[PDB]
């Protein structure tokens, strides 16, 4: 396993704003609760799950645990950078998967969610 991605950077500036507040209290929290969410919350650990292939395809790999302590930790910038690590995360299960399978059925699943939060942000 590579490490995981970084939850603080002290020399990225941080911020705190309404849109990423509610990222977290109810975007991220909301869907961590779905059925579909359980293989999103963690790094994917290629030698637990027999996965010796994943970090040979996959280049940026994120994950609802890492996003949840970015927003913890205040360290974003803006919701769209916080939004950018989502897409990432769902890209990545389709790249490394293929249509169809199950692991891309919650993906869709739990994007079409995502998708239906984000549409309104609070001001
Ligand atoms: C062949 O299996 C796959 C195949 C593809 C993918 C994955 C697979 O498997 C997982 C198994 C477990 C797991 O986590 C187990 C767990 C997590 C939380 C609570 C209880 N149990 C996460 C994943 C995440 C995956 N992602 C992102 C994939 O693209």
């Amino acid at each position: 396993n590579p490490p995981p991605p970084e939850t603080s950077n002290p020399n990225k500036p941080k911020r705190q704003t309404n849109q990423l507040q509610y990222l977290l209290r109810v975007v991220l929290k909301t869907l961590w609760k779905h059925q579909f969410a359980w293989p999103f919350q963690q790094p994917v650990d290629a030698v637990k799950l027999n996965l010796p292939d994943y970090y040979k395809i996959i280049k940026t790999p994120m994950d609802m645990g890492t996003i949840k302590k970015r927003l913890e930790n205040n360290y974003y910038w803006n919701a769209q950078e916080c939004i950018q690590d989502f897409n990432t995360m769902f890209t990545n299960c389709y790249i490394y998967n293929k249509p169809g399978d199950d692991i891309v059925l919650m993906a869709e699943a739990l994007e079409k969610l995502f998708l239906q939060k984000i549409n309104e942000l609070p001001t």
